[PDB]
């Protein structure tokens, strides 16, 4: 729901869910 095709993470990291909202990781 908070990521989608439209805002995907950059190669690398990836979309998150945490505390109602969405964060880019790297890998972690």
């Amino acid at each position: 729901y908070t990521c989608g095709p439209l805002f995907q993470c950059p190669a690398g990291q990836y979309c998150q869910d945490k505390d109602g909202t969405g964060y880019c990781f790297k890998g972690k």
